[PDB]
RNA sequence: AAAUAUAUAUUU
RNA sequence: AAAUAUAUAUUU
RNA sequence: AAAUAUAUAUUU
RNA sequence: AAAUAUAUAUUU
């Protein structure tokens, strides 16, 4: 079977082959052994691997970065950046409906657990496994802080949510000393203020936003 | 010091004595080190824990079914049954205020991220701790529910779920005297059908939603 | 046996 | 709530 | 049983 | 927010 090409680049040979094909096999193709429950599994597998991975790597251990953070990070948008590593569509097995940003996203998930599940439940088999694939490219999306909406979004939903208001913007300066051309906004709440600079009154919105986020994680 | 009373129930015995402290500390008791991070892992973790458990142990492994009884056992409401049972409140130490309700499911979280990490990161043996305790608790926790609804009202929300529809209850006769007597009602969903006898019609449909319930999960 | 009251069961 | 069945107290 | 209320589930 | 159904309660 075409299999093999996979089990190549996981890193793992299955014992039990019908498993790995039941993960990577739709309901539209059958109705019969799909993905479905895998994926519930691999979800709380996967989620465990990359909190894990990020509870120790994050450089601001606080609730109040990881949160938003680990968002991007169990996301079905990183998850296709991790599953392009293995090409996982190529091997899925679809028939209602073409391939579907979230349903590869959704097959990473029970693959994973289908890994799981034919090492005999080895967690600590498995969690090597998959750092031995992604441990590098998680390390990375949490160096640089990569978000899983803009500052702006995130930002208002943070406010609202713990004071049921909006933050608050003001425009400061639309230029410089010698005439050039740079946009100043004070992102503010409550009593909380920070500044942002931006080519466009935009741009300097989205800055000022984001200090906004650090300025409160600590409360 | 007091914790060696703890880790008698838990059953394991901390390397570094420090970590079971640092999940056992609320903010107010000292914001300068508390369970916060610990209980982001534990959060991960623990869920992992259970989810896990709930697939291999779950009568109907449908999304549909999973979630709901997922989303129960991992409430914060759901870890005070399970860490009462080893006083985890006497244990905690906070310094204004007293023991909340949710509050005990934080440090809960991060009294297995203790383990976890002082385990030596060892996802097999802090799950297999795990399981030597609440075990026969989740096992339990799975068949009634947080609310133990009633058999009817049972099938109604998996029909409802699964086709967006009630199924149908219809009585068919009665038996035995006229002061003692017995019913036999018939519950049908699309294509499926079970018999039910009872003292009373209720008595009887309850009855055959119980089994049509078994029926739905042998699917 | 009937009735009033109440409790239990069923029914509406 | 009503009815029917039984039980208990009560009246006849 | 009817109405009402509470909860839960699905639908708009 | 509403509709419908299930469970219980309450009033009758």
């Amino acid at each position: 079977k075409m299999l093999e090409q996979l089990e190549k680049k996981l890193g793992y040979t299955f014992k039990d082959k019908s498993l790995l094909e039941k993960a990577l096999t739709h309901v539209s193709y059958s109705k019969k052994e799909h993905y479905e429950t895998l994926e519930f599994l691999g979800d709380a597998l996967v989620n465990f691997f990359i909190v894990d991975l990020l509870v120790q790597y994050s450089p601001n251990k606080r609730e109040g970065f990881l949160s938003p953070l680990k968002a991007y990070l169990i996301s079905e948008e990183f998850f296709n950046l991790l599953a392009q590593k293995l090409e996982l569509h190529k091997f899925i097995r679809i028939k209602r409906g073409k391939i579907n940003e979230t349903i590869i996203g959704d097959v990473f998930e029970a693959l994973w657990a289908a890994v799981y599940i034919d090492s005999g439940r080895d967690a600590n088999f498995t969690r090597e496994l998959f750092y031995k694939l992604f441990k590098e490219d998680i390390l990375s999306a949490i160096k640089e802080g990569r978000v899983k909406k803009d500052y702006k979004t995130i930002l208002q939903e943070i406010t609202q949510k713990r004071w049921k208001e909006r933050p608050e913007y003001r425009l400061i300066s639309v230029e410089g000393p010698h005439h050039k051309k740079k946009f100043i906004v004070e992102a503010k709440i409550k009593e909380y203020r920070t500044l942002g600079e931006g080519k466009s009154k935009k741009e300097a919105e989205q800055r000022a936003a984001e200090e906004l986020i650090k300025l409160l994680e600590e409360s």
